[PDB]
């Protein structure tokens, strides 16, 4: 029983792996694929067990049959009282993000822009902002959307891809996977930062944590929140610190997934491991750290405050929530049951 497989995407991702796996005594081993899709299959076939997903692939693998087992949980002030673990979780905030130097660029005119993706199928970064683009275009056509795009995961040969980087060497670009430099919801934000697109589509959590000298980065270190902007679906714009009234969608927490046959007992090594190597944890500070990797979030959001017990011991539709499935059924009949693998 006891020994977990964790599937890492990515280069980087296996290379905390591997840290995580050693400082676990092996309790902890490690796979590797080049993508998130990749993983999903590796636990299919039962060569993984499990890995933490953004709510667009819990979607996924959900139809495919794998289930939530425990899910992020950020700092709350209200619900102070209960542990991390057993509080209920708060989802996240997805904004749009722009330049407050680019007067004029509301949610209406959004229309043959620059934009920057966290990557295809995410929820922020994708689901969200494209379900929303095609409602409201009566069109299924968002790939002619933009002007062109940095959206890890679509087809590098397409404008979707003109905007992304590759890794140090260009090789790589936009694969949906940290090796490319505008993946996820830090590249996303960087590629706005560097002025390559003019709207970023990721999360409040994400403004807040790269400016003002929360991120050493050398293209966060000189980023100032007061230069950034919201843009809200009334077609105002608002200061970074509204995202109360100027967000998308509240979006539900990554979270741990895993084949059901399997998740009592990830479920079991994961809160041990917690225990360990968590934000309170015997060991994290100072030999090994889960949520902590340098403004990255390898594996899990670097401002995971623990993973979270369920209750209600909820199935994928109900942990999603009945408002974004309907999001995402919605737009995926434009590219309707799967297990698209
Ligand atoms: C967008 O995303 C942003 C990034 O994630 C996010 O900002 C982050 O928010 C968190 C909290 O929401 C901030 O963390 C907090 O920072 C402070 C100082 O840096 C830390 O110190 C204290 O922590 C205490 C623990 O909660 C907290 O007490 C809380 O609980 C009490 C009692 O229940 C309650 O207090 C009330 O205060 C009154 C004061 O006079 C008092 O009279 C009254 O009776 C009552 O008791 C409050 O609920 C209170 O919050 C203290 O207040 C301090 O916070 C603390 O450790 C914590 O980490 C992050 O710093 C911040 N990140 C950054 C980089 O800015 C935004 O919130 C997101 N925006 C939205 C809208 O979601
Ligand atoms: C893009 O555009 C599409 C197409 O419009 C859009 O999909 C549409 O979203 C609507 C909202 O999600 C769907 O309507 C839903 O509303 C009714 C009511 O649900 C609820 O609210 C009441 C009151 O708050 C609650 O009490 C209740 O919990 C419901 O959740 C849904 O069904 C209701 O269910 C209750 C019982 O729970 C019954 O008593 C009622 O009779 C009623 O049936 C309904 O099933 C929908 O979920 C609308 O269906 C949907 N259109 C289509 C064709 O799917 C996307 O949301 C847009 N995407 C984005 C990204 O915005
Ligand atoms: C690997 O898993 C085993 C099982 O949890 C851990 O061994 C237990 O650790 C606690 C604390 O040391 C002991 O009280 C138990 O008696 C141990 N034996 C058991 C339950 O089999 C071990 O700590 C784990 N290793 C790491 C580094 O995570
Ligand atoms: O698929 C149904 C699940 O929805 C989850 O929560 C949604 C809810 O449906 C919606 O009405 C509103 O309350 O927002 C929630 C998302 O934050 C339920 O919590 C879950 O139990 C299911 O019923
Ligand atoms: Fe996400
Ligand atoms: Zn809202
Ligand atoms: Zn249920």
């Amino acid at each position: 029983y006891t020994r977990v497989v964790w599937c890492a995407v990515g280069p980087e991702e296996q290379k905390k792996c591997q840290q995580w796996s050693q400082q676990s005594g092996q309790n902890v081993t490690c796979a590797t694929a080049s993508t998130t899709d990749d993983c999903i299959v590796l636990v299919l076939k039962g060569e993984a067990d499990a890995l933490n997903l953004d709510g667009g692939y819990i979607y996924t693998a959900g139809k495919c049959g794998l289930v939530p087992v425990l899910a992020e949980n950020r700092k709350s002030s209200k619900h102070s009282s209960l542990d991390c673990v057993l509080r209920p979780t708060e989802g996240y905030l997805a904004v749009a993000v722009v330049k407050k130097a680019n007067e004029g660029l509301t949610w209406n005119s959004l229309k043959d822009k620059k934009s920057c993706h966290t990557a295809v199928d995410r929820t922020a970064g994708w689901n969200i902002p494209m379900g929303l683009i095609v409602n409201q275009t009566g069109s299924c056509a968002f790939d002619e959307f933009f002007s062109q795009s940095c959206a890890p995961g679509a087809d590098p040969k397409s404008r979707l891809c003109a905007l992304c980087a590759g890794d140090d060497q260009g090789l790589d670009k936009c694969v949906p996977n940290s090796k490319e430099k505008y993946y996820g919801y830090t590249g996303a934000f960087r590629c706005l930062a560097e002025d390559v697109g003019d709207v970023a589509f990721v999360k409040n959590d994400t403004v807040w944590e790269n400016t003002n000298g929360e991120s050493t980065a050398d293209w966060a270190k000189n980023l100032k929140r007061e230069d950034f902007r919201l843009l809200c679906l009334d077609g105002t714009r608002k200061p970074v610190t509204e995202a109360q009234s100027c967000h998308l969608a509240v979006a539900p927490n990554h979270a741990v997934v895993s084949r059901s046959d399997r998740a009592a007992h990830v479920e079991q090594v994961l809160l041990h491991q917690q225990a360990l190597f968590g934000k309170n944890g015997k060991n994290c500070p100072d030999k090994f750290c889960l949520f902590k990797s340098e403004t990255k979030n390898l594996l899990f959001n670097d401002n995971t405050e623990c993973l979270a017990k369920l209750g209600g011991r909820p199935t994928y539709e109900e942990y999603l929530g009945t408002e974004y499935v309907t999001a995402i059924a919605n737009l995926k009949k434009c590219s309707l049951e799967a297990c698209a693998f």
